[PDB]
């Protein structure tokens, strides 16, 4: 199973997990402050991940950046 | 299992999941504001994903860009 | 399972899924307008995909471009 | 499971499925007009595919071109 | 399974499937006219394929050409 | 056979925080690393996301990244 | 399952299947004339193949040539 | 299943296996003297490995060095 | 399952199969004359292959030559 | 189907030591190689770590490393 | 399963199979004379292989030579 790496480039970045299945909703929001790194899988409970806030992101398709608010 | 990355290049980008199965219609729409990123899999319930609005998209087959 | 990326290059492009099985017919036609991208898998119900209209297409075998009537 | 990409280079190109099984006969012929693209898998029902008419073809082994 | 691409370079090219199993015989002969392309798998019924006539062939192992 | 991440502490007191797999998300363990130590940590039945706090050099299958304290 | 491609470079080339199992013997010999191609899998019944006569051979390990 | 190579660059390098499971603690410490190499897998009992001391380390993600 | 290609460079080459299992002995020796090629898998009955005589060999690990 | 390590002894008395798989970790076998002998050894149901003592040239899937006596 | 290629560069080379399991002992030694090649797998019965005498060895991790 795949994972994404998220490094917060400012305070208060959210890494948000969306529910797997017929229902889609946020089930968790992980707050990152500046310089922290989260490495998060897709899972039986999370089939999509949203990042909000300025962050440097790595996936198997390469580098992407989210831009803040 | 495959996934796509969608980065919104303007407010109100719409990432649209189409139902897997004999029937096709959309079952969820996730809107992204400018600069937000969605990383979304193909799943038991989603077998096609449509993007409306200006977005920078990555998949296993490279970069593509939707325009609004 | 494989997927194809289709970006409409004009209004009214149709991505048509053909039924899997002994029977071959169109079960769904997804209409795309200029600029929209559809990323569609092959599935239990769709074993061939036809694209009518001007579009830019990526698959595992590379880029190809459909041209409209 | 693999697939083949067929772009028609003139009107009336035929993409023909041959039946999987002890028996080999046609089963379906999909007509493509000029510029249309069909992306077709090998399947439980189809184990060989013939292209007749002028088309640009991509498979995992590269590009090939049929001639009418 | 693996598949082979065969493009007929002259009329009346034969792509022949040999039966899988203890016994080996021809079960099917597919005639290609000049310019036609056959994309053909190995299958439950076919474990060897013979090409007779001038054709351009692609397999996972690269290009080879049969001659009349 | 899961993926793993390599974390090298670049200062004392780095925290490698495992987050619970499953419907609920919480920290189940924080492994504290001192400067120069290396932890090689898999994703597992119990850990589906890993958070790093403090200064560290990190390797994953998508490349190098650095967390900052 | 792997396969070998054999192009006959002269008449009467023999592609010989050896039986899988405790016993080893030839169960089939396919004769190729000049310019014919045979693409042949390893199978439940065939676990070694022998080529006799002048031919051009491709496998996963590259090209090799048998001589008469 | 993955493995880590550890080469001790001084005496008393400690390779520490952490328990797989809901609980985390060390269940084994294997000390290495200078110049000894340990090639250790992840296992049913070890899902994280800590190295203390000066060591040269290879994993599938490249080389890394611990400092003691 | 993997295979070996053997091309005989002289008459009389032997490609010998060794039994899988607790015991090890030769169960078959295939003779190759000059220029003949054998392509031979590992199998349920053969877990090691010995080549005697001069031949050009290819495996997944590249070319080697017996003498 | 498991991974394996190649060990070439560069002096006499090199020991390739197998550590037990499971909850118990101990040495269960020590293979003595003299100069120039090679051992190609798999990870196994019984051996989940391998220790080399003495001067040896080692190849893994991660590359070459050398042990020093 | 992986395999190793051993080419003996002098007479009397020994390729030694070590038992799989909790017990480790030699179960077989195959003697190779100069210029003989043995291609040997890992198996249910053989989880380590030792070579004694001068030989050129190939494995998935490259070339290594043993010296007598
Ligand atoms: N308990 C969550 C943890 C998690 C994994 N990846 C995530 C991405 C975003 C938010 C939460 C997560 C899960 O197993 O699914
Ligand atoms: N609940 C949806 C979440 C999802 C995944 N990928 C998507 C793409 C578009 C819209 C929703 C989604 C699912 O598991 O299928
Ligand atoms: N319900 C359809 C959705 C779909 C996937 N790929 C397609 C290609 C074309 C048309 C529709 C589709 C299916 O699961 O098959
Ligand atoms: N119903 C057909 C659809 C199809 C797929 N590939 C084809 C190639 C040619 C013609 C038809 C097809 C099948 O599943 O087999
Ligand atoms: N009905 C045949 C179709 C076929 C596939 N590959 C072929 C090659 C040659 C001749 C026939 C075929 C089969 O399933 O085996
Ligand atoms: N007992 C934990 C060990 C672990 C693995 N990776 C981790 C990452 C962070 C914290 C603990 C861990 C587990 O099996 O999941
Ligand atoms: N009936 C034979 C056909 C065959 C496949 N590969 C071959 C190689 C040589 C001779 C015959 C064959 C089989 O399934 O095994
Ligand atoms: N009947 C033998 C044929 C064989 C395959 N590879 C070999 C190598 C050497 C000798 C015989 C063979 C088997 O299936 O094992
Ligand atoms: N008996 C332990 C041995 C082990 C493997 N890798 C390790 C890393 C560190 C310490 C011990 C180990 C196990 O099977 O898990
Ligand atoms: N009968 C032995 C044959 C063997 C395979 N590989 C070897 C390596 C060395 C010595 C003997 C062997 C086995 O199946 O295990
Ligand atoms: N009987 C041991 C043999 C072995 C394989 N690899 C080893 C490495 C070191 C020592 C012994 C071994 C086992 O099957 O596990």
């Amino acid at each position: 199973s795949d994972f994404v790496v998220i490094k917060a480039l400012e305070d208060g970045v959210n890494v948000i997990g969306l529910t797997r299945g017929a229902d889609t909703r946020f089930h968790h929001s992980e707050k990152l402050d500046k310089g922290e790194v989260l490495i998060a899988q897709f899972t039986e409970h999370t089939s999509a991940i949203k990042v909000r806030g300025k962050a440097y992101i790595q996936t198997r398709h390469g580098v992407i950046e989210s831009e803040g608010k």
